[PDB]
């Protein structure tokens, strides 16, 4: 009943420009079968949203990558939050929700905004910069490791580890296997920083360990929960900030609207998350035979969701391929949906907002002035290089 397609959503051709193939996947039907990897695929908003919001049928404890943890061993010990289902997911999720809570954002907002303003001031002195290395990468590295409580030495492992984590959700292709081959020093660094004595007082890591007193998590659970904040959040936020700068460079009318009302900075970043979804794909595993979109999927089957495709589905969005900083973005799935919806979303929005605010107030024009290079990852979408000239306001 369901169409079989040979599209490889983990190929370099797909990474380079996924949007035509995503229309083909959406228009083939609500549920497709991807013969290249023997998985089901859903690329329309409706089915992506339905899958994310039924965690009992479409579980996460068998992995959110291609690998089925019932059949293969995970490349690293499973995440206590991402790779767990309710009820095991519930208490670790609550701890991270309180560590990264609305109240916590007040304690870090002033410092995050100051670092964003300072970075833009510094970049304006150079004029011609790389908006990835010098901005989208440099800014999160200047605020988040400190907010975690990490020491200075060894931070060069953070970007490789994040890219490794998201490559490892993919199939065993060259991108994944080469990342795992070089992973040992990054794993060793990350696992060591998760121990309580290595996390500075007042930071996110120390706060996680402090929750072991409440009954929500035990002391032996805290290192892995800290590991979550050294796995997720870096590359996605980098890619989101880079995408926002890319969009403001490509859509100068939107930069002009943002300059005229810098309070649109938060929604300008949210629209960038919808428009160039930093996380493009990941999986669920069926725990039973299930009818989805008129299709019957058997038990123990991997289901690949196309988050970026759902965020550009014309069945759900008006003018989905336009970047609109006043768009009503509520409902996009760039942060997921349901019980696993990004627990770090307040940190990401804070970083994105204060950076776009600094650009809105200090920059008059953003002009691409060099070759734009794409960064390739099995599940992340982002730029490798974005040469731009910043004109001061
Ligand atoms: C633009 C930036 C970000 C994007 C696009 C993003 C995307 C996502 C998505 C789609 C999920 C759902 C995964 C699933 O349903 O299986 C998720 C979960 C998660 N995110 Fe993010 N994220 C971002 C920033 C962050 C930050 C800054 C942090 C940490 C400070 C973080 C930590 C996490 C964690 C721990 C989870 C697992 C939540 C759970 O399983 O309950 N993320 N993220
Ligand atoms: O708990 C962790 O280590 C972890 C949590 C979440 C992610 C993630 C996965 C897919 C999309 C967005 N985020 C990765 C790792
Ligand atoms: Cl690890």
């Amino acid at each position: 009943t369901i169409p079989h397609l040979a599209i490889d959503p983990f190929s370099l051709d797909f990474f380079d420009d996924p949007y035509p193939d995503q229309q083909t996947l959406r228009d083939a039907g609500p549920v497709v079968y991807l013969d290249k990897w023997n998985v089901y695929g859903v690329a329309r908003y409706a089915e992506v949203h339905a899958v994310l919001n039924d965690p009992t049928t479409f579980c996460s404890s068998r992995g959110v990558g291609l690998s089925d943890f019932k059949k293969e061993k995970p490349w690293r010990p499973p995440s206590l939050i991402l790779e767990a289902d309710p009820p095991a997911h519930t208490r670790p999720r609550a701890v991270l929700s309180k560590v990264l809570s609305p109240a916590t954002m007040k304690t870090i907002r002033d410092g995050f905004a100051a670092a964003a303003d300072a970075k833009v001031d510094e970049l304006l002195q150079r004029g011609c910069i790389d908006a990835i290395a010098d901005l989208a990468e440099a800014y999160p590295l200047s605020v988040f490791p400190d907010a975690m409580g990490l020491k200075q030495e060894g931070r060069e492992h953070l970007l490789p580890y994040a890219g490794l984590v998201f490559n490892a959700f993919g199939p065993p292709n060259e991108l994944r296997q080469t990342a795992i081959e070089r992973s040992a020093p990054h794993q060793a660094y990350v696992n060591e920083q998760c121990q309580r004595p290595n996390l500075a007082p007042g930071g996110f890591g120390a706060c996680i360990h402090a929750f072991t007193d409440t009954g929500e998590i035990t002391p032996d659970e805290a290192p892995l929960l800290v590991r979550s904040l050294l796995s997720a959040g870096l590359d996605e936020t980098v890619n989101g900030i880079g995408a926002a700068v890319y969009c403001l460079a490509r859509f100068p009318g939107e930069l002009q609207r943002l300059r005229s009302d810098p309070t649109l900075a938060r929604n300008a970043f949210e629209e960038a998350v919808r428009f160039e979804s930093p996380v493009q794909t990941f999986f669920r595993t069926t725990t039973r035979e299930v009818e989805l979109g008129g299709a019957v999927i058997g038990e123990g089957e991997k289901v690949l969701m196309f988050l970026g495709s759902a965020n550009r589905d014309p069945r759900r969005w008006s003018d989905p391929d336009l970047y609109d900083i006043t768009r009503k973005t509520s409902g996009h799935v760039g942060f997921g949906s349901g019980v696993h919806m990004c627990v770090g979303q307040l940190v990401a929005r804070l970083e994105g907002e204060v950076m776009l605010s600094a650009l809105a107030r200090k920059v008059a024009a953003i002009d691409i002035d060099g070759p734009v290079k794409r960064r390739f990852n099995n599940t992340l979408r982002g730029l490798e290089s974005l040469p731009v000239k910043l004109t001061p306001a």
